[PDB]
C-alpha cells in the first residue's frame, strides 16, 4: 500500500513512487497524470507563445523564466532567440570535452531504436537529417551485428551487459524455465521478476562504483517527448543528483516495420518521425550547451526482413502429433515435450521426421548443441534441445495477413543487421569503423563512464580504434612447451601400425592458457603442439603458397602410419584402437595431399599427426584439404592454416578439461573431438604473399561439427563441390571463439598492435 494523498510534485519520474515503473504494477500517486503527464499545446513553441505568462499546465513552457528552470520546449531559443536548429550548423571537430565547470565527467545518452534496419541509413538527409548528421560527424559503422536470436529482449539485454543470452539468461521474448516452472513473455508480471535477468548492466555496473543512472525503462504511457525532456530536464540537476549516463528507447521503427514490411512506402513517415525526435534532443542540448559535452550513441537491437502468413511451413505436416508438442513459433522454433511423463514422445523421432523431407525445406532441425558455435545459443536449461533455424523471409507454426515484416532470424543475415552510430568528445570526428558484434559495446560504455567492466564476452580493446582516447594486456603463457628431440626406438612401438618456422609458423607459436603438458614438433612442410594428454595435436600450422601442387598418395601408402620418435609410445594413439572402433576412422591435421616431395610425404603419416574422425566427416575434411585449400591459397596469394581439434561435450563454448569428455576410441584413451577448426590467414593487401607480408592481415575461421552422419547437409548424396562450402559457411567462426573453445591465444608475434589484433580476432568472415 501507498499513500496516494501525497503528491509528485517537483519530483515527477524520481530516480508514495513517481517512478517509471510505477505504472507497470504498481501505483503512482493521485496527481501523477496531472503533473507528469502533461501533454497541453504540444511539445512546440510559436511566435505567439513568446515571453508568454507562464501556465503549469502546459507540457513544456516558452517564458522567459523557462531556461534558469530546465523545462523549455526544445525549441524556445529557436523560435524565440533567433537561433539555429543542430542540424542546420556546420560540423565543428569536438577536439576536448567542453562541459560545465562542475561536471567530472562527460554523459552518455544511448538512444535505442527498435527495429532499425542498416540499409535505412541509406535514406539519407531527405529523411533523416538529424541520424545523418550525428552518423557523418562522428563514428560510425556500415553495420552492427546483433545476437541470436535477433529479437528485442534478447539484443537489448545484450547491449545492457556485454552477454550473450545464453550467459545472461534472456534467451527469447518468450521462454520457459523447468526449475522455475515459469513462463516470461513479453505481455505480463512475469517479465518484471529479478530472477530472469543474469549478468550485470550497465546501470548497476554505474551504480556500485558510484555513477549515478538515469532510467533504463521507460512506460508506454510516456510519450517520447516526453522521455527526451526529462532526460534534460535531469541533465540540469546539481551535481550530487545529476546522473552520467541516460537511456532513450522507441518501439519504432519495428512497430511499422511488422505491418508494411522493411521496403513499404508507409515507413518513411516513422522514420521522419524518429528523426524529429532525435532533433528535440540535440536542440535541447544546445540550449544547454551539453551539444559538445555529452556522448551519444545511435544504436538499434535487430533489422527487419519481408515476411507472410503464405510463406509458413506448418510442424503438421511433418509430424504426426503436434497436440503432444509445445513450439515458441515464427522466424525461430524451440520444440518441447507439452506433458511431462509423456513415454510416446521421442526426440529422435521428431528430429528424423523433421529431416530433410523436401527439397526445399524451409527449416532445419538441430539439436542445440550440434548448432553453429557461432550462435552460442546452447549452455542455457531455458533454452530447448530441440532448436529450428528458420530460412529468411519464412516462419515455421505448428498447425493451420496482418504482418509483412519479421525478425528473428540468425544473426548473420543481412535483414537482421542494425545500426551505429557514435558522436561526441570521446568518439573520433568523421570516421568510418568495421563491422561489429553489439556484444562489444558494454565494455565500450564502460570506459565512456570511467567503469571497470564485469566479466562480458566482449573483447576488451577490439573497439578502442572508435575512440579518441583502457590499454589491454596479452594473457600469461601458462604451460610451457617442450622441444622433444629422438628419444625413443622403433622397436619400442607396438601401436599395430605399418607403412619451418619462418615458413610455416608466421605469427608465433600458439600460447597454451592452461596447465598441461605438450610437445613442439618440426617438419618440412608442418608443425604442430602435440598433447600429450589428448594424445594428438591442440593445433598444427602451415603455409600453402599461391601455385602449390597438389599431388596424391601412391595405392601402397595408403594405410601408411609411422611411430614418432620424440613422442613416447604411452603418450601415442595406436591403429589397433580404430579397427576395433567399427563406427570411427581417421585423418590427418596436415594432409599428405600437400607435400612438398615425397619425401616429406612421409612425416605427414606420422602417429603424431592423426586425429579420430568418423567415415561421413572424412567426406568433408579430406575436401577442404584436398580441393579447397589450394583454391583459398590461389585466391589469397598463398594461406597459412592453422587447424586442431576441439572438445565440448558439456556445449558451453570453453575447453573441456579430461572429465567432461563422453566418448573415446573402442577401448582406448583416445578422446574423440566434438568439433575441428581451421584459422586461414593471408595478407589484406592481397599482391603481397602470405609469408611475405607487411601490413594488416586477412582472415577467415571455421568450427566444423564433428558428427557421425552429414544429416545437416540435404545435397551429401552428391559430390562434394555441391554441399561441403555451404556447410563451412554456415559453421564460420570469429578466432575469439575457438580461442574460447581451445584455450590458446594466436597471433601473439605480429608487426601489428595489439588493439588490431583483437579486432582481427573478432572478425567473422559471414559469406553475406
Ligand atoms: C561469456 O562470458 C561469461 C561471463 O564471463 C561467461 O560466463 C561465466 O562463466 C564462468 C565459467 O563457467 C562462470 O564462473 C563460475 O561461477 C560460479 C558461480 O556463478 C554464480 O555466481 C555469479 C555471481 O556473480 C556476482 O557478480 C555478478 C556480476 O559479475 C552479478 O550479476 C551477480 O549477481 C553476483 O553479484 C554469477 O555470475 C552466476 O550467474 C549465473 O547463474 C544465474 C542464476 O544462478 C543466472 O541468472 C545467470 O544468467 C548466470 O547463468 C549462466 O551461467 C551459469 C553457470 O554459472 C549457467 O549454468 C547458465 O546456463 C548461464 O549460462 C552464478 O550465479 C562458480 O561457482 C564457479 O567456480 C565459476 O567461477 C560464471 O558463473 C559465468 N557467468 C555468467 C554471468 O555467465 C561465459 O562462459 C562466456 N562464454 C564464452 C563462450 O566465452
Ligand atoms: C523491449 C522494451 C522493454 N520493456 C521492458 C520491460 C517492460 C521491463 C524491463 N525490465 C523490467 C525488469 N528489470 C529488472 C531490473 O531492474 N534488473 C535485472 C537486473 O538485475 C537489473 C529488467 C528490465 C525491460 N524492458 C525493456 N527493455 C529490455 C528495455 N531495454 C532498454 C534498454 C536497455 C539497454 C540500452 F542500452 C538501451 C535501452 C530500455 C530503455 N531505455 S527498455
Ligand atoms: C514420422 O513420419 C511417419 C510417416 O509419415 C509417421 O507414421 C510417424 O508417426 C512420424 N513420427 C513422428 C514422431 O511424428
Ligand atoms: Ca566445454
Ligand atoms: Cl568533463
Ligand atoms: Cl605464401
Ligand atoms: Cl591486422
Ligand atoms: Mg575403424
Ligand atoms: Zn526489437
Ligand atoms: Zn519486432
Amino acid at each position: 500500500w501507498t499513500n496516494i494523498s501525497g503528491s509528485c510534485k517537483g519530483r515527477c519520474f524520481e530516480l508514495c513512487r513517481c517512478d517509471n515503473l510505477c505504472k507497470s504494477y504498481t501505483s503512482c500517486c493521485h496527481d501523477f497524470d496531472e503533473l507528469c503527464l502533461k501533454t497541453a499545446r504540444g511539445w512546440e513553441c510559436t511566435k505567439d507563445r513568446c515571453g508568454e505568462v507562464r501556465n503549469e499546465e502546459n507540457a513544456c513552457h516558452c517564458s522567459e523564466d523557462c531556461l534558469a528552470r530546465g523545462d523549455c520546449c526544445t525549441n524556445y531559443q529557436v523560435v524565440c532567440k533567433g537561433e539555429s536548429h543542430w542540424v542546420d550548423d556546420d560540423c565543428e571537430e569536438i577536439k576536448a570535452a567542453e562541459c560545465p565547470a562542475g561536471f567530472v565527467r562527460p554523459p552518455l545518452i544511448i538512444f535505442s531504436v527498435d527495429g532499425f534496419r542498416a540499409s535505412y541509413m541509406k535514406k539519407g538527409s531527405k529523411v533523416m537529417p538529424n541520424i545523418e548528421k550525428l552518423r557523418s560527424c562522428g563514428t560510425h559503422s556500415p553495420y552492427m551485428r546483433p545476437v541470436y536470436p535477433t529479437k528485442t529482449f534478447p539484443n537489448l539485454y545484450t547491449l545492457a551487459t556485454g552477454l550473450y543470452p545464453e550467459s545472461h539468461g534472456i534467451v527469447g521474448n518468450s521462454m520457459y524455465d523447468p526449475v522455475f516452472d515459469a513462463t516470461f513473455h513479453l505481455r505480463g508480471r512475469e517479465k518484471f521478476n529479478h530472477r530472469w535477468w543474469g549478468g550485470q548492466p550497465l546501470w548497476i555496473t554505474a551504480t556500485k562504483q558510484g555513477v549515478k543512472a538515469g532510467t533504463f525503462f521507460w512506460s508506454v504511457v510516456i510519450p517520447h517527448e516526453r522521455r527526451i525532456l526529462t532526460i534534460l530536464q535531469w541533465l540540469t540537476l546539481p551535481d550530487h543528483e545529476r546522473p552520467s549516463v541516460y537511456a532513450f528507447y522507441s518501439e519504432q521503427p519495428d512497430f511499422s516495420g511488422h505491418k508494411y514490411g522493411p521496403f513499404g512506402p508507409e515507413m518513411t513517415n516513422p522514420l521522419r518521425e524518429i528523426d524529429k525526435i532525435v532533433g528535440q534532443l540535440m536542440d535541447g542540448l544546445k540550449q544547454l550547451k551539453l551539444h559538445r559535452c555529452v556522448n551519444v550513441i545511435f544504436v538499434g537491437d535487430h533489422g527487419m526482413e519481408d515476411v507472410t502468413c503464405d510463406r509458413t511451413e506448418f510442424l503438421s505436416n511433418y509430424l504426426t502429433n503436434v497436440d503432444d508438442i509445445t513450439l515458441v513459433p515464427g522466424t525461430l522454433g524451440r520444440i518441447r515435450s507439452k506433458f511431462s511423463n509423456n513415454a510416446k514422445y521421442d526426440p529422435k523421432a521428431i528430429i528424423a521426421n523433421l529431416t530433410c523431407k523436401k527439397p526445399d525445406q524451409h527449416f532445419k532441425p538441430y539439436l542445440k548443441q550440434h548448432l553453429p558455435k557461432r550462435l552460442h545459443y546452447a549452455n542455457n536449461r531455458r533454452i530447448e534441445d530441440i532448436h529450428l533455424l528458420v530460412e529468411r523471409r519464412w516462419h515455421v507454426a505448428r498447425k493451420p495477413c496482418f504482418f509483412q515484416g519479421d525478425h528473428g532470424f540468425d544473426n548473420k543475415v543481412n535483414s537482421m543487421q542494425t545500426v551505429f552510430v557514435g558522436y561526441g568528445p570521446t568518439f573520433k570526428y568523421k570516421t568510418k569503423v568495421p563491422p561489429f558484434e553489439n556484444i562489444e559495446l558494454y565494455n565500450v560504455m564502460c570506459d565512456l563512464l570511467g567503469l571497470k567492466p564485469a566479466p562480458n564476452n566482449g573483447t576488451h580493446g577490439s573497439l578502442n580504434h572508435l575512440l579518441r582516447t583502457f590499454r589491454p594486456t596479452m594473457p600469461e603463457e601458462v604451460t610451457r612447451p617442450n622441444y622433444p628431440g629422438i628419444m625413443y626406438l622403433q622397436s619400442d612401438f607396438d601401436l599395430g601400425c605399418t607403412c619451418t618456422e619462418e615458413r610455416h609458423l608466421l605469427y608465433g607459436r600458439p600460447a597454451v592458457l592452461y596447465r598441461t603438458r605438450y610437445d613442439i614438433l618440426y617438419h618440412t612442410d608442418f608443425e604442430s603442439g602435440y598433447s600429450e594428454i589428448f594424445l594428438m595435436p591442440l593445433w598444427t600450422s602451415y603455409t600453402v603458397s599461391k601455385q602449390a601442387e597438389v599431388s596424391s598418395v601412391p595405392d601402397h601408402l595408403t594405410s601408411c602410419v609411422r611411430p614418432d620418435v620424440r613422442v613416447s609410445p604411452s603418450f601415442s594413439q595406436n591403429c589397433l584402437a580404430y579397427k576395433n572402433d567399427k563406427q570411427m576412422s581417421y585423418g590427418f591435421l596436415f594432409p599428405p595431399y600437400l607435400s612438398s616431395s615425397p619425401e616429406a610425404k612421409y612425416d605427414a603419416f606420422l602417429v603424431t599427426n592423426m586425429v579420430p574422425m568418423y567415415p561421413a566427416f572424412k567426406r568433408v575434411w579430406n575436401y577442404f584439404q584436398r580441393v579447397l585449400v589450394k583454391k583459398y591459397a590461389s585466391e589469397r596469394n598463398g594461406v597459412n592454416v592453422i587447424s586442431g581439434p576441439i572438445f565440448d561435450y558439456d556445449y558451453d563454448g570453453l575447453h573441456d578439461t579430461e572429465d567432461k569428455i563422453k566418448q573415446y576410441v573402442e577401448g582406448s584413451s583416445i578422446p574423440v573431438p566434438t568439433h575441428y577448426y581451421s584459422i586461414i590467414t593471408s595478407c589484406l593487401d592481397f599482391t603481397q604473399p602470405a609469408d611475405k607480408c607487411d601490413g594488416p592481415l586477412s582472415v577467415s575461421s571455421f568450427i566444423l561439427p564433428h558428427r557421425p552422419d552429414n544429416e545437416e547437409s540435404c545435397n551429401s548424396s552428391e559430390d562434394e563441390s555441391k554441399w561441403v562450402e555451404e556447410l563451412m559457411k554456415m559453421h564460420t567462426a570469429r578466432v575469439r571463439d575457438i580461442e574460447h573453445l581451445t584455450s590458446l591465444d594466436f597471433f601473439r608475434k605480429t608487426s601489428r598492435s595489439y588493439p588490431e589484433i583483437l579486432t582481427l580476432k573478432t572478425y567473422l568472415h559471414t559469406y553475406e
